[PDB]
């Protein structure tokens, strides 16, 4: 398998740019608080993302959070909600939608609302990144086999280099988790840890 | 794991609509002809996609083929080509970008050229689908864990119900293949076989 992917030209390292942005994907209570059946254990990974975000905010790099939120009228309109009926609980005005405070989200941090898995689809994220002259995005969040991968794929397609720290990704199952990190490492971006991005961000700032 | 995914609201069946369309993703020679390192065995899946496409074309349902092709100038402009370097061989005018004749492409079938994994990103696919009043898409092609998965996700996000026959999906490795078929069945669409879609297509035309 390793030989198959290497000959097909997968797994090459990405050369990092000099205008980073951090994207925090769906670290809302709906996905991080175990009282809701749609959530995973994200305690460790949220504290890792907190360190990254607190660094980037101090270094004046854009930090953008994303959440899934619906109006009651949108439920029958979106066929994704037929397949994943649990996402229908993610309603405007509810606690499920609010970003988890364990991330260290600051009032001036941009939150983008989305209706699908990918953070770029039907959202303003791409424009925010292009307007700030971003060349590299570090993707963090939940879930790794869900919204994270979908965001990762859409980010590379959109013209941005993708770094993903494994420290920072949470899923509800180990299998899907490893499969996505594998696919990303081969096809879409560099998989690393938080320790690498902390050092890298400091060196790009001077 | 099954209980975790059931509580989260995943795994539900999609109620199929009445305006079908077939999307054939990257069944070009670059992914089907084994003389190339980017390719994988797609013999059986092509002859089953041929069966589906013939029926749909006869019933006058939209049949759409998608392929990846690049201008030589586009190569340095796209960060995905840095990650998946082998995709840079897919140039305009080469044999790798031509749709494999084993699928039975007819001169009236639409070919959409794309620059990424997803058939929807930066392409007219959504406009074609919506313009023909499509409600349900059957997604086929290669690779399962690459462009197929990405197209499936985008299809649901774009407002279309999704059916993927495992019969018509080829990948370079079994692991990634099963892992994407798992995620699709839980989150994005119904994984079925070619025998079911053929039967289903006839009943909608009745």
């Amino acid at each position: 398998q390793k030989e198959v992917y290497d000959a097909a030209g997968f797994g090459n390292p990405v050369s990092r740019g000099v205008h980073p942005a951090i994207i925090v994907v769906d670290f809302s209570y709906g996905f991080t608080d175990l009282q809701y059946p749609t959530a995973s254990d994200a305690s460790l990974q949220m504290s890792r993302t907190k360190e990254i975000c607190d660094l980037a905010r101090a270094l004046e790099f854009p930090v953008i959070f994303t959440t899934i939120a619906y109006h009651p009228g949108e439920i029958p309109m979106l066929p994704w909600l037929e397949k994943s009926s649990g996402m229908a609980a993610l309603l405007y005005g509810s606690r499920l939608v609010e970003i988890d405070m364990a991330t260290g989200i600051q009032p001036n941090d941009v939150v983008v609302v989305k209706k699908g898995a990918s953070s770029f689809f039907g959202s303003t994220l791409s424009s925010l990144l292009a307007g700030t002259n971003t060349d590299t995005v570090v993707v963090t969040g939940a879930t790794t086999s869900g919204a994270v991968r979908a965001t990762v794929v859409d980010a590379v397609q959109s013209g941005f280099k993708v770094l993903v720290p494994a420290d920072c990704c949470a899923d509800r199952a180990k299998g899907p988790h490893e499969a996505s990190l594998y696919d990303i490492q081969q096809k879409y971006g560099d998989v690393t840890d938080s320790d690498d991005i902390l050092k890298w961000l400091r060196s790009v700032a001077g």
